[PDB]
């Protein structure tokens, strides 16, 4: 399938334990993801927080992704050219969320996997989608 091929890309190595593509326009929903994981259960309320205008409250408190509580280490999701938010779960795995024109690309590496490489991998996927006018 179309979008599912992109997940197989992100999960090709054993590092990343979960990944997803989620449309956030109009009515949010998962476009592609890893079955039996967490991102498959992301809610549009959680999506509204990610792309929200209040970007100081998920710092103190943190947000959730598919119910999975996470802290925030870095937020540049609304920054053009950068469009990424780095996260770390509250057990801990490192997470990166990137924003395209129509989607959110989410990815979390397994235990011990550096959040920097996760950011590079996730930023690479969103950069590709952006050029595909997505």
């Amino acid at each position: 399938a179309g979008w599912n091929a992109y997940i197989d890309n992100l999960m090709a190595d054993g590092t990343c334990q979960d990944a997803a593509i989620v449309g956030y326009k109009d009515s949010p929903s998962v476009w592609a993801a890893v079955p039996g994981k967490t991102f498959v259960n992301i809610t549009p309320a959680e999506v509204g927080v990610l792309v929200g205008k209040d970007r100081s409250s998920f710092y103190v408190n943190g947000l959730t992704l598919g119910g999975q509580k996470c802290s925030v280490i870095r937020d540049s999701l609304l920054q053009d050219g950068e469009f990424s938010m780095d996260l770390r779960t509250k057990s801990t795995f490192n997470v990166t969320v990137t924003k395209t024109d129509k989607t959110l690309v989410l990815l979390t590496g397994k235990e011990g996997v550096h959040g920097g490489l996760i950011n590079k991998k996730c930023y690479e996927m969103a950069s590709h989608l952006r050029r595909s006018q997505y």
